[PDB]
């Protein structure tokens, strides 16, 4: 939703606030909603938001709000110690993928600021090959899986 504080968005923005007030008891559903979301997506994650990234880069830099919109996606996925869901092969992307997007893609998260050339698409399949070459299937007993 994206309606601005007018005498209409004031009461319609209050009777969604009461309406989210009265639904998932504690949470759990999104837990589920997550634990599913975080753990199920394979390594082509990563080919989804990069060519959305890939996309939304021909813009002005004024769109770095969206790029960083777009950056958490994939951080709050992947870089975020103990991220939620804790996925098994998850995990193991993460740890492919530490200080070797620190290095090219992320600089730390300081990689805002060059959105003027879109070339990063080199890297994207750089890292999507040897990604896709020896991958693994999610483990066919799903015990690690830990959710």
């Amino acid at each position: 939703y994206s309606f601005k504080d007018t005498s209409t968005g004031h009461k319609n923005k209050e009777f969604v606030a009461r309406i989210k007030s009265k639904l998932d008891q504690g949470g759990v559903i999104q837990d589920f909603i997550n634990a599913l979301d975080q753990l199920s997506n394979p390594e082509l994650l990563f080919k989804d938001w990069s060519n959305d990234v890939r996309a939304e880069l021909a813009k002005t830099p004024v769109n770095k709000k969206n790029i960083e919109k777009m950056y958490e996606r994939m951080y709050a996925a992947l870089g975020d110690p103990k991220a939620p869901g804790l996925g098994a092969f998850r995990r193991k992307f993460i740890q492919t993928f530490g200080k070797e997007f620190d290095k090219h893609f992320g600089k730390g998260g300081s990689k805002l600021l060059r959105m003027k050339l879109s070339d990063f698409n080199d890297i994207t399949n750089m890292l999507l090959l040897k990604m896709n070459k020896d991958s693994k299937p999610p483990g066919n007993l799903k015990e690690c899986s830990p959710w």
